[PDB]
């Protein structure tokens, strides 16, 4: 009984060129992509590149397949993939991918009596994702990805979506947890590019990304706002205590700049100014400006001790109002 | 004598299609597994993995590899393996695997007489283990480890476990030894997931972590501890002794902020508070609570300086009280 | 139809030798190289190591694969590729390169009637660009490409570019991104060289790389010239207050010694002098020059104050005017 | 003249079934093993692995590969290795092993008359290494190493050593060498094992590794012992001088903190006690008792003077005299 | 035309058995070998091991590749290197070895009439240089390479340089580039090894490599030097000035301290005293011993003031003298 099956397996390779597309030279041959993401991989912002792993399927119709028999489908494996001929799908943005071995090669291949193919993959994409962190952490990134044809061009293969955008990428609830990032949703899109070689056509997948507060605050943010609390204490202490307030000054300037370069180490390379860096510096004004101003007021403590005392006792409301008023713009600027 | 063995091998592979399932189109087969854990991997909080090393065996009936002789099983080893039709199983959730080669591919096959063929594989899988570290370190985990098949629907293979739990999974005494957990059991468990190619069938084996505390009391939580008893030393001191109760005040406070950079370096990047970081929020307002209060008072000692003694009398038996008060509530809430 | 072509590929693969060059001894095979730079990979200093995604493309004539049909060209895929004579162009800097496999082989072999064949390829090439880091970080770089024949001599084969240098060599305007280089653009070239074996013809590429700078500037340069700053003021305090001037010029001295350990860490271990490490140095200098001038002036305080306080105020001027001159040469030496 | 042994080599492969062991359902096979270690690798503390080089060696007896000629002797390559029947040795315990390749697959084969085969193979193995930290530094290891058949019960194939321990395993004068431990000597042994398929043979061999001690003591204790003296000096301190003594008892508790950090940031994350934790801990009390003594004294300087100065004279020679037992305790201790 | 070669290439393998060496029981085999060196890698101390690029050439007679024709030379590729006999060469002292498959297997087969072959091949060596610490940095150290047969003795085949030491070994101008080592030359030599299977020839090259100075003047050198200046600035101030020589003093010890940890971060953790460790002894006892000397002023300040003077004095001349002085013998020492 099962013999039968292997008559018609046997009867298809018979005759069979593996090197030729179906319909060479007759018409252009139409291929359908739809995908699974199953976790969305760690981002990589040093390296400006994102993991992902997906289960890719590509459908198109050979005539040469056809075949008839007790059932309508031939469910198989990996074994039969490499004897008749596949699309020579790649990445272009793709820096290095590699397949799923064990336990079996992780390969599918349908056939249907009208001769539609089905062949199913599961890859691992460490693509490339630029960004621009110039509003950094408050900041948006949209990373692309793009899969073609590497040899044959627009008027002979032709990629196209199946169904709407929803059924043709699919993410899943689990998968979709990143510890710094948050995915809003996903698009898709078509494109056509001029090469050297001809016209091709090119698929292209784009992933939102929001970047998710709550880390920097508790590492970065927090230390700069109470270290210059700390300074404003110095205000109220006595101007004849001139060490009690050295130690003041000079223990929270430094506080300030081992923070700068511990905060920027994790931080990709980037060689311009950011969001917060900006906010350490006005931070590193005030612990700065309050040493200026104590020592200003000892130098003038012998001659006019009268607006000496004015000066002191003006700093404690002046900087403590001026250090609230610019957080409001600070942040309303950039959550807004 | 030995050619006899030769021959019913030979008669196995005659008309055999490694590319059909035993049973097709006639019946569902039926695949029963074991597993033993000879280690458990590291678990990698950062990466939300976990590495482990397993002996995969399946079992299923095949009735073409029917034969009669002196000998009821064969002995064998990965040459015939690739001659016969295995099942594609795989790991829904492995990130990365591999297989050990030397000196030998290690697999084995074993058939038997009435058609029962014995398949035994060992892997080493990387996959994710998703953790919610809001109780941390006072935290359980529950690492799942899921496969099944890859292209065979429900309604052709099916996989379930033989015997018992306990006989289902078995992990070595000393295998199962990580340098911050405690495996506490494991359990095991069915359930059928629809797909767009249709119904399949999924073994999952959960494994229950009990997180082991004691570095990190050695590493963070003694020093705090011993940093606040520092500060209420200062209370201890003369008034007029601005310069030596500055340097305490100072030195703490910076003390506390390098621990909580420090600290976080090794936990992942986890954008919400944890049970540790409100610990180390407590301690820092301790600190910085004394260092405001030496400051109140040096601002009233030359106007009323009896109530100043006795904030600076008070503060040595309030603080030490309520320190103590907050570390039992603590342990115990975590604890209980 | 479709078996006009297969009959064409079986006959050209009919009494063909892949391991004989066209036109042995008969003339000199003639190459013409291509190439298309999709990314320009990162550069390690520390390794003098660049990585580069590049497609690279091969044309030479074969007469032995002219055939006559409908069809002027012939798409085809990787299958073909092996069977036939290719060149073994290798990559004489490349101390490790790999291929991509996935989807499948990103290989192209087109063939004409004619005889011409093309045979494109993409590669992941991790080279070393000697570095002389002696103007750092306003240094240009040249990091070169070569590759040639491992077994043809020059009298055999010859590489040569097509048409002019802005055709031979193209990189992607969004793939020439790095976080401190910028790409200013590229050189081809020509060479012969010499060996034990005989004579061979070299392409090289050249890359010029402009370092950007900035990241140093908020990394090292500032902190420098901030701390700078901040020994100065030790001048406007009063002589008796010996321990508050004590603790300016203790601390400003270390925290010029650690940002020196710090800054050197990214940057390669070179055994000579930079331009960065002499901006350290002289700032270096200033703060320690400011306690010298403050540890002299206490000795003589009791003797001769008239001279004292004529130094104490003189250095207030005398020393912003030097630092602020010395910047000038500085950056305009380094910057013209 | 070469062609005699031509002939040999095919008659031996003709009839030959390389499926089967020799003397397949006749008797029991007898291997003998032999090793010898290159170099011992790196041990990786953190990981609980150790790599290791060895040449393994494996010797059976086979009757069908009986000759006669000339030469009683026929060395070989790789290429026949995998032409015949050999044992599927592999290591238990080895996480991640790999072979070499370059130039040639370093494997050998010889053939006597009488039937005997050897068989040397060239492998890296990492296996792991279980170790008991509670001594730390003064700890001894047993690191084992475990390989036998994967698919040959006892009944079928059993694993001996070949003459003395001494000659079964070797290990090169210049390859143990280790930056942080002694290779004492080695041992060997034989055990049973029972699982689930049936009963099976295992070889053990186990190395012991003695630490050496030198590098945490320039590391670690001196740090430590100078921090605990300079607390001390304070002492020999004026007790009005309230700020100098500050500044002694402040930063010394500060250093002995970070030097906690720092020690453990090497050592395995272990959540147990070590005997170096203990010389720490011991070393701060030191150094936070001073303090305590000081603040005392400083209380009641006021009140009864004549108390306060013996507690500050009696401190002088109490100190160093407790320090130094403990030291002689403490080494004698771990050291006996 | 081109047929002829085809003939001659199908002639020779014809009758040919690729498991037979040249001249098997006629005579010794002869092989001489050629090396060039296009890259020396970077050599690391912690792991004890270096990185190497090599053009490997082996040279052999065989008499069974007679053949004649108009051309005395057939270039070839890899093709038909598996197709004949070769050495199995390897590494002895080589972990990890790996050959360069892009774009092709970067290897060339040449043969001439009386049967001279030549073998070139490309790998990438990661061999063990152990090294002896002791005069570090000022060390000269002695990278060994060693290679040989694997399975064929003494009497069978025999390894032998080609021409002078000069032309054996080549080492590129441009590639002999170290960012902490100079390579000064080369030496080749010869030796017999004996071993349990037999006798066999061993090749050994050594590398010449002289430590290059200076990255650790500027990284740890120099910074001990200031702190030492720190340090005797405190002599000159004034003894009742008991806080600002106590910040001199506390300072300055614990920043030795800090470098001292650090510098060794990089170093291998070697458990013996290097040259490098005793010089940064010696600069904490100075700065340790100066301030025992304040401390013993300040003791005796109120009984005999005539003798604390005149140590304070003293101190001033005697201490920058005896530094001066170990300087010179240090330097002289390690420098002749
Ligand atoms: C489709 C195809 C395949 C191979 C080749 C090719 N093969 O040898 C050479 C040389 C080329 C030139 N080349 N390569 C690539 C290329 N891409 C890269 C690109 C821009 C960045 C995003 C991804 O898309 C357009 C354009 C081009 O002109 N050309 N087109
Ligand atoms: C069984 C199977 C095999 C292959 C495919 C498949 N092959 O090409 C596409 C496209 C798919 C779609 N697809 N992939 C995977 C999938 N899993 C992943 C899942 C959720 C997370 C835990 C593990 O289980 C359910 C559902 C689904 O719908 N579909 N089911
Ligand atoms: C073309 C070729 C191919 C193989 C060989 C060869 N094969 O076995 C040996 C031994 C050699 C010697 N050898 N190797 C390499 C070589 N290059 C490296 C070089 C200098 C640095 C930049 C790149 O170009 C010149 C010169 C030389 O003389 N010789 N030339
Ligand atoms: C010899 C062999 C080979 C394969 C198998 C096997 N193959 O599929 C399953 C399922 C098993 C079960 N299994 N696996 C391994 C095993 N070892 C591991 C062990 C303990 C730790 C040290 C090393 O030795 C004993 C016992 C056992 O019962 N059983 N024994
Ligand atoms: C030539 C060869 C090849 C294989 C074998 C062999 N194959 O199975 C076993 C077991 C051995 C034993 N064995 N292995 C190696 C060996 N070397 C290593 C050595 C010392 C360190 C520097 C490099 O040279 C001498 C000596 C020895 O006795 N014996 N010699
Ligand atoms: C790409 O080419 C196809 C050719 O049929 C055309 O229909 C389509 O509009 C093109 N796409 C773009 C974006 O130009
Ligand atoms: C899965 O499908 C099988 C079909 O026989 C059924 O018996 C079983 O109950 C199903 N499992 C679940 C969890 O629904
Ligand atoms: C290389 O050799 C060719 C031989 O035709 C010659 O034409 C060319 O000028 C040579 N190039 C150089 C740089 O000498
Ligand atoms: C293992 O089994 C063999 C069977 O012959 C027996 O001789 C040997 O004593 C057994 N070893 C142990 C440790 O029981
Ligand atoms: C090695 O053996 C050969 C045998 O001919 C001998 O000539 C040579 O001197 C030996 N080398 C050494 C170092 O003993």
């Amino acid at each position: 009984n099962i013999t039968i099956f292997t008559r018609i397996l046997d009867g298809l390779l018979d005759g069979y060129d593996n090197r030729l597309r179906p319909g060479l030279g007759e018409r252009i041959t139409q291929v359908r992509t739809d995908m699974y993401v199953n976790s969305f991989g760690p981002v990589s912002d040093t390296e400006m590149e994102y993991t992902i792993d997906i289960f890719f399927a590509q459908t198109w119709k050979d005539e040469r397949l056809r075949f008839k028999g007790p059932m309508q489908r031939l469910p198989l494996n990996n074994l039969l993939a490499s004897k008749i001929w596949t699309p020579d799908t790649f990445f272009h943005n793709g820096k290095k991918s590699f397949a799923h071995w064990m336990t079996t090669p992780n390969r599918m291949l349908r056939i249907w009596n009208d001769g539609r193919v089905l062949y199913t993959l599961r890859l691992t994409i460490s693509a490339e994702c630029p960004m621009d962190l110039e509003d950094f952490p408050m900041d948006e990134q949209n990373c692309p990805l793009k899969f073609g044809s590497y040899a044959y061009p627009n008027s002979e293969v032709v990629y196209v979506w199946t169904n709407g955008s929803t059924k043709s990428v699919v993410v899943a609830e689990d998968g979709s947890r990143l510890n710094q990032y948050h995915l809003m949703g996903q698009t898709v899109g078509t494109e056509n590019i001029s090469t050297s070689t001809g016209e091709y056509t090119i698929m292209t997948a784009h992933f939102h990304l929001k970047r998710k507060i709550g880390y920097f605050v508790i590492q970065t943010y927090l230390p700069c706002i109470m270290t210059v609390i700390l300074s404003q204490v110095s205000f109220w202490l006595n101007r004849e205590s001139v060490a009690a307030r050295t130690v003041f000054g000079v223990t929270t300037v430094l506080t300030m700049t081992t923070l700068s370069i511990s905060a920027r180490n994790s931080l990709p390379k980037v060689a311009y100014a950011t969001a917060m860096d900006w906010f350490i510096a006005v931070c590193y004004a005030f612990v700065f400006s309050a040493l200026l101003e104590f020592a200003f007021v000892n130098y003038i403590t012998k001659s006019q001790p009268a607006r000496a005392a004015k000066i002191d006792k003006m700093s404690r409301i002046v900087f403590p109002i001026l250090f609230g008023t610019f957080n409001l713009v600070y942040w309303a600027t950039y959550l807004n």
